[PDB]
Parts: C-alpha cells; structure tokens; sequence
C-alpha cells in the first residue's frame, strides 16, 4: 500500500495513463 501498489502503479498508470 505504501510503495508496493505503486511498483505495479508505473505498469498502470503508463497503461492506464501513459
């Protein structure tokens, strides 16, 4: 929840965003 959700942000915000 901390940093770890985010690891796997990267690979969906990129996905979702980027």
């Amino acid at each position: 929840k901390n940093l770890r959700r985010i690891i796997r942000k990267i690979i969906h915000i990129i996905k979702k965003y980027g």
